[PDB]
């Protein structure tokens, strides 16, 4: 017999109590003695709860969000949303409003966590924008400057640039450093049809992405065989490297001085992520794990949140990816001097 909030087992196949289908939702202490809000599971989409969690906790994105209550949209309920959760002691909250507003807007299936976070940067990126403010701040945090070149034989395929606030991350051909450098710079080729051709043709694309920005949002999109092979490298969640844009190209490394013939370096930090929990039963939920600082004890402390069940955990626990119950879904890493600041 073990506690509730026992997030361990000794065996990797067994699904610690903390992880565990949670009751259906009236006290909520018993699965929480940290001063951090869980979320009410009763709602529709409860799985987006975990990517709420996870954004709650970069000190860029809550400070921005809560900064907004001071001047209707889902970006305003997010704010009182954020801010109920920090100033309520741990006291379950709910999503109920937020999830009407996005409701307006008229099992985890594979994709979904991934597309649900997509759609939430980009919608409180153009709702950030329909303020005649400048007021860019969270489009300079996310945004990705993206360049798709294409090498094709009728002269159209006009090469563009967008701004997009996450970068989706597939397989390469170990840890996650070598994706994320993929995603930010590949050459690849399909068959197309040109819109103004209309020629079939094989075309190669070379994407390319330009900056650094503050909040690298990583979303998981690879085969269940390609997390196989993460599983069992050790350490392929890596916690903190250091990144430069050399040669226009975003190259990313564990140390600092394996970056070479660079004038600017930036550090990161992971920040938290969002896993996928899949039962022996193969029931499936999210969890999201999240780094906080403690700047009087000079240090972070890990949680773990289960809909309404939070639990602070090692960071060897929160780094750990052999579990095979446990698939990573988004990944946060932050500039390591702003995952600092404080919450407002
Ligand atoms: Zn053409």
């Amino acid at each position: 017999t073990s506690d509730i909030q026992t997030y361990t087992s000794i065996n990797k196949y067994e699904v610690p109590p903390a992880y565990s289908r949670l009751p259906l939702t009236f006290d909520f202490t018993p699965f929480n003695n940290t001063e951090y809000s869980g979320l009410d599971p009763d709602v529709d989409n409860h799985y987006t709860n975990a990517i709420i969690q996870l954004y709650r906790f970069i000190p860029e994105m809550f400070n921005f969000v809560v900064g907004c209550l001071k001047d209707t949209t889902l970006l305003t309920d997010l704010g009182y949303l954020f801010d109920m959760m920090e100033r309520s002691h741990g006291k379950i909250c709910s999503s109920s409003n937020f999830q009407a507003s996005l409701k307006s807007l008229t099992s985890i299936k594979r994709n979904m966590p991934q597309k649900f976070n997509r759609f939430l940067l980009s919608q409180l990126i153009k709702e950030e924008a329909q303020t005649v403010n400048h007021n860019i701040t969270l489009n300079q945090c996310f945004g990705l400057e993206t360049e798709i070149r294409t090498e094709c034989s009728c002269d159209h395929y006009d090469t563009t640039v967008k701004l997009l606030p996450s970068l989706s991350i597939s397989g390469i051909n170990q840890n996650i450093l070598p994706y994320i450098e993929y995603a930010m710079k590949n050459v690849t080729q399909k068959n197309s049809i040109c819109p103004t051709c209309g020629k079939t043709e094989t075309i190669t694309q070379e994407c390319t992405v330009k900056n650094l920005p503050s909040v690298l949002s990583l979303e998981l999109s690879l085969l269940d065989t390609e997390f196989s092979n993460i599983r069992s490298s050790k350490n392929w969640l890596t916690s903190e490297f250091y990144g430069s844009i050399i040669k226009n190209k975003a190259v990313l490394r564990s140390t600092a001085s394996e970056l070479k013939g660079t004038s600017h370096i930036f550090k990161y930090e992971l920040n938290g992520y969002v896993a996928k929990i899949t039962d022996n039963n193969n029931e499936t939920r999210l969890v999201t794990y999240v780094k906080k600082y403690n700047p009087k004890e000079n240090c972070f402390k890990w949680l773990m949140f289960n809909d309404y069940l939070v639990v602070e955990i090692t960071e060897e626990e929160a780094l750990k990816m052999t579990y095979p119950w446990k698939t990573p879904e988004i990944i946060i890493y932050c500039d390591a001097e702003e995952l600092r600041k404080p919450f407002f």
